[PDB]
């Protein structure tokens, strides 16, 4: 990277804000995963979306890499600089605006975690529920299509992302409903606040996103279920759906994740276990758990154990579930599978992930959204190449046998660099030419983090 170039980035964000050194760009060069580290050239953070746009066009038009950084906290080498280039870290345009009480409504800048944004809606009686385990930011959610436990109820991101402001890589600003936009529903054109989410940094750089608020619940119940085995409880969750009870919470963790929880923060029965969580009035909640208690004692469901703090304390170890489960064996790394199928096939899938986690070496805890027909295999790795191949080759195997279910290979993480060979089969040659259409006319010189999702 040549110090002409390096010189016109500073003269675009500003000296402190641009850096070269190994050491800042080796910690801007990977993300959770165990994706190795690729570090990209130089490390900017532009300090306004005018900067962002002035950046994205100087790489462009040089034919430099760009890789979009939020908090770093993706699981699919998202972030890896695999061609080199500029990473832009957006976090210092932190800004909640726009807020709109009375329409369910607010924009934040890449910045802004979930966190900072419901911290700063307390006492508004609003909140915004799709809630990963990482504090993250909200624009990175919105671009990795995230959800998390509270959106069978509440919805994912896709469900909830109502406006986007976009860089494309050139450096034109879209608004992708309109400037200032917002709004339940639109018919106008066509909708393109859905493609950019779940893109990946690969069509443009999300700089504002506009999010639907929910009305904070009038009562919360959360409980705990352990059951004789993982059919037990995965029978539960499809017939609890079924029944069509709108639980807020359907989390699932295996036995194996139960105990990593448990030394990781808990003192639940090592089982297979249903963490639950029902919102509603005093009367529809014990309606809910009425029914709700019903379909786990059919299946051999303990009678539940209640959880303020300690609700706080049971959904804390549920979003550290991913961490708990790297202290089981200190030094490794993980890989997390995420295919979601249909509801009706989750039972045959998870018993056999289950099954197939026993019969090999492989340590994974099992953990996840079940109400949406989704969950995660958390496989450790040393980083013992061949035990990184047993774990890749585990993760495709459970990938296609989702896909011969109907269902998809990732239900809310993304592609990055680990899925691309599952998703050309779950879309086929025609689905494939398509996205690489969209990629092209909004990407051109393919420099908008090259090599990710497709
Ligand atoms: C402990 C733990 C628990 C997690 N739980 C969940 C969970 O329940 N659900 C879930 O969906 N994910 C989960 N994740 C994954 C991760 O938190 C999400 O994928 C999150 O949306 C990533 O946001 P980020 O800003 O940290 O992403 P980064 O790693 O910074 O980037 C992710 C990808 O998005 C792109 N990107 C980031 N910001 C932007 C932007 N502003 N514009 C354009 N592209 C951008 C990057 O280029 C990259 O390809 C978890 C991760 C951890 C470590
Ligand atoms: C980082 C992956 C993790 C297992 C996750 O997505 C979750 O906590 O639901
Ligand atoms: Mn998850």
């Amino acid at each position: 990277l040549s110090q002409d170039f390096v010189e016109a980035l500073k003269a675009v964000v500003g000296s402190p804000h641009v850096s070269t050194a190994s050491a800042v760009r080796e910690q801007h060069g990977h993300d959770e995963s165990m994706h190795r580290c690729q570090p990209p050239d130089a490390v900017v953070w532009p300090q306004n979306v005018d900067q962002v746009s002035r950046v994205a066009s100087l790489c462009y038009n040089q034919g430099v890499p760009i890789i979009p950084f939020g908090t770093g906290t993706g699981v699919e080498g998202g972030v890896c600089a695999v061609q080199g280039g500029v990473c832009i870290n957006l976090t210092h345009m932190d800004q909640i605006t726009e807020l709109n009480t009375e329409d369910f409504s607010v924009v934040v800048e890449p910045g802004v975690t979930r966190k900072a944004l419901n911290t700063h809606l307390r006492d508004s009686g609003l909140w915004f529920p799709v809630d990963p385990g990482a504090d993250a930011s909200l624009c990175g959610m919105a671009a990795t299509g995230a959800s998390g436990t509270n959106a069978v109820r509440y919805g994912t991101m896709r469900d909830n992302v109502i406006n986007l402001e976009v860089v494309l890589p050139d450096g034109r600003l879209l608004h992708t409903a309109g400037r200032g936009r917002h709004y339940r529903k639109s018919a106008a054109g066509y909708n393109l606040t859905g493609l950019f989410v779940g893109s990946e940094g690969t069509l443009g750089i999300i700089t504002s996103t506009t999010l639907r608020l929910h009305p904070a619940p009038e009562a919360t119940v959360a409980a705990t279920c352990a059951f004789p085995s993982v059919q037990a409880a995965v029978d539960s969750t499809v017939q609890i759906l079924q029944a069509a009870v709108p639980v807020a919470r359907i989390e699932f963790l295996d036995d194996v994740m139960m105990d990593a929880c448990n030394r990781h923060s808990l003192n639940c029965p090592v089982a297979p276990t249903l963490f639950l969580e029902f919102h509603g009035s005093q009367q529809t909640l014990a309606e809910q758990l009425q029914r709700t208690e019903a379909i786990t004692q059919d299946n051999g469901g303990s009678h539940f154990s209640w959880a303020a703090e300690k609700r706080n304390e049971l959904w804390a170890a549920r979003h550290n579930a991913w961490y708990a489960a790297l202290a089981l064996s200190p030094g490794s790394k993980a890989y997390s599978t995420d295919v979601c199928v249909p509801i009706s096939r989750l039972p045959e899938i998870l018993v056999e992930t289950k099954e197939e986690i026993k019969a090999s070496k492989l340590t994974g805890a099992i953990v996840g959204h079940v109400g949406d027909g989704n969950f995660h295999c958390i496989l450790l790795v040393d980083p013992d190449a061949e035990e990184q191949r047993r774990v890749k080759a585990f993760a495709e195997n459970l990938g296609r046998r989702a896909l011969a279910l109907g269902g998809t290979c990732t239900g809310e993480h993304g592609i990055g660099l680990g899925k691309r060979q599952l998703l050309q089969e779950e879309v086929g040659p025609v689905g494939v030419e398509t996205m690489r259409q969209l990629k092209n006319t909004l990407d051109p010189r393919g420099l908008m983090n090259p090599g990710k999702v497709l």
